[PDB]
């Protein structure tokens, strides 16, 4: 039934949705249109933290990187407010994931390094998680704007839902860096209206959202029951039928965790 339910979701909001809650000791899998194809959009910066906390060590975050404000290529809250005295990797760590900075991003990405500025470093750090569909191709804010049915930049609701459970919850990362991992999203500041509107009050929640063209808002999370249980939500979606220009509808991944945490209680 649930099934349909989505299926009524994306009627009423004229969009495609896409579902993943991996199963676990006590619960079986939501899926629903796992293994289809959206476009990251910056929920890729979670996974990228990891690939930079991953390869270095931790005294690593105190690198300070500098930048000009040339480098202010995409939506950088904080990056453009620090262009005379630079970001640490661990400050650029924070704006990534709780401001989508995406200035920060890029930096972040140079930081893993290699041809491509660090989109392939990024793809060859999924790989290595067991990711073989996902792919980064371009940077920000270039990775938010490929047309439908390009699989450049895109992932699956499956894909990233299995990376984020090996991250938060999983052994990918020790446990202090994973720690770090945690925090940044839990003290997120642009998920309130997604995932996080969508589960009661005493449900902890953390998060990484996204939002793009083709009217493409996604987020994913991880949440923890009131006795305690995780479970990871990634949730999708795309609205390509109107155009490139096409509203992003925060409101959709909001009844979508909704149904989920039906199923969840």
């Amino acid at each position: 039934d649930l099934a349909d339910r989505f299926a009524e979701l994306e009627r009423r909001y004229d969009a495609r949705l896409g579902v993943y809650v991996p199963a676990t000791g006590t619960t079986a899998a939501i899926e629903y249109r796992a293994d289809e194809r959206f476009a990251f959009c910056s929920t890729f910066k979670a996974p990228l933290v990891a690939a930079v906390l991953h390869q270095n060590p931790l005294t690593h975050l105190d690198k300070l990187i500098t930048y000009t404000s040339d480098d202010i290529r995409s939506i950088s809250p904080v990056a453009q407010q620090h262009v005379q005295t630079g970001m640490t990797i661990g400050q650029l760590c924070d704006a990534a994931i709780r401001y989508s900075d995406g200035t920060a991003a890029n930096l972040l990405l140079a930081d893993l390094g290699g041809p491509g500025g660090g989109t392939a470093a990024f793809t060859g750090y999924l790989r290595s998680l067991g990711d073989t569909v996902s792919r980064l191709d371009a940077e920000e804010p270039e990775l938010n704007r490929d047309p439908p049915g390009d699989e450049r930049d895109t992932t699956t609701p499956h894909a990233i839902a299995l990376v984020l459970q090996q991250l938060v919850l999983g052994n990918a990362l020790p446990p202090d860096k994973r720690a770090l991992l945690t925090d940044w999203m839990a003290r997120n500041t642009t998920g309130a209206k997604r995932i996080r509107a969508g589960f009661p009050a005493d449900w902890k929640v953390i998060d990484k959202t996204g939002t793009g063209d083709y009217g493409r808002a996604n987020d994913i999370a991880v949440v923890w029951s009131p006795t305690g249980v995780p479970y990871v939500v990634a949730v999708m979606s795309d609205r390509a039928g109107g155009g490139y220009d096409a509203e992003p509808r925060e409101a959709l991944l909001a009844e979508a965790a909704t149904c989920v945490a039906g199923v969840l209680a």
